[PDB]
């Protein structure tokens, strides 16, 4: 309902043009936010749920959905440069595209599709713009509550679900009790998996699976048991979360400026509070280009090559873009050795 969005017909027409890419990696979520009064997460999520008939399937009225989404989106901090609703919207939409990869056709149930997109939407909700370590080092009440383990990730989950109890926000009201239980389990699993400290083990397990990889006569992947599906789902959301470098350079560069500003912001907070300045959080000693190249080589590329392997040749264009983007940054590195 365009009215809940406060969008007039002219921006609705702009939005319509942007949403033509709803199912494409090339969608520009920045333009989406620009035409939706900066409610990219609710807009994109509504478009996604309509596109996949998830509202009909799970009996979620547009009212309940929009109410919950606008509430959730409002719990993302618009003053946090990277981990805001724009990033959540990007990850939800990226997850939406990844779910429809040829190699995974007919593999996931609707509840699993619902879980993955929900997970993506709430995975960074109420993010303060600082790392778990910063929260730990400052003796944050949040760190004490979660015993220094996956502090933010646990909090993102607690908030995403807690907001279902606000007025007209229970979008899972009509799922059976078993459905809610299963979705909760899967969502918790996928969001906890976004904790970068679990990356290596996620990748390790992911490779170990690409080995026993099974397909059909048409090439479609075969995932018959839960453990395997959830493992693919958790890695999928992780990949979407780490998809910035695989996007058109125009987009990637905007994501990089944001993550760097957020790091510098934390750097400022550490200086303000008399703490030692963390790595990559000092704008006067950080190498943006070197960082990206290093991030891609050791984290992003190793992840996406493995995902591309699992669903080959579906992710080939993504891998090519990733590699082009990496080399572009490697060339932009300030002309050393002098
Ligand atoms: N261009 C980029 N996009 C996403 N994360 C990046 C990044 N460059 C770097 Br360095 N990172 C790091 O990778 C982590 C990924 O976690 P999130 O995507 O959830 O933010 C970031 O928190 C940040 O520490
Ligand atoms: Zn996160
Ligand atoms: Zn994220």
């Amino acid at each position: 309902s365009i009215s809940r969005f406060g969008v007039n017909t002219e921006n609705e027409d702009h939005l319509a043009k942007e949403l033509e890419d709803l199912n494409k990696w090339g969608l520009n979520i920045f333009n989406v936010a620009g035409y939706s009064h900066n409610r990219p997460l609710t807009c994109i999520m509504y478009a996604i749920f309509q596109e996949r008939d998830l509202l009909k399937t799970f009996r979620i009225s547009s009212d309940t959905f929009i109410t919950y989404m606008m509430t959730l989106e409002d719990h993302y901090h618009s003053d946090v440069a990277y981990h805001n609703s724009l990033h959540a919207a990007d990850v939800a939409q990226s997850t939406h595209v990844l779910l429809s990869t040829p190699a995974l056709d007919a593999v996931f149930t609707d509840l699993e599709i619902l879980a993955a997109i929900f997970a993506a939407a709430i995975h960074d909700v109420d993010h303060p713009g600082v790392s778990n370590q910063f929260l730990i080092n400052t003796n944050s009440e949040l760190a004490l509550m979660y015993n220094d383990e996956s502090v933010l990730e646990n909090h993102h989950l607690a908030v995403g679900f807690k907001l279902l109890q606000e007025e007209h926000c229970d979008i899972f009201m009509n799922l059976t009790k078993k459905q809610r239980q299963t979705l909760r389990k899967m969502v918790i699993d996928m969001v906890l998996a976004t904790d970068m400290s679990k990356h290596m083990s996620l990748l390790a397990d992911l490779k170990t699976m690409v080995e026993t990889k099974k397909v059909t006569s048409s090439g479609v992947l075969l995932l018959d048991n839960y453990t395997d599906r959830i493992q693919v789902l958790r890695n999928m959301v992780h990949c979407a979360d780490l998809s910035n470098p695989t996007k058109s350079l125009e987009l990637y560069r905007q994501w990089t400026d944001r993550i760097m500003e957020e790091f510098f912001q934390q750097g400022d907070k550490e200086r303000e509070r008399g703490m030692e300045i963390s790595p990559m959080c000092d704008k006067h000693t950080a190498s943006v280009e070197k960082s990206q190249v290093g991030f891609i080589d050791y984290i992003v590329h190793p992840l996406w090559e493995t995902w591309a392997d699992l669903v080959q040749p579906d992710a080939q264009d993504i891998l090519d873009t990733l590699e082009d983007n990496r080399n572009w940054y490697q060339s932009m590195i300030p002309q050393a050795p002098a």
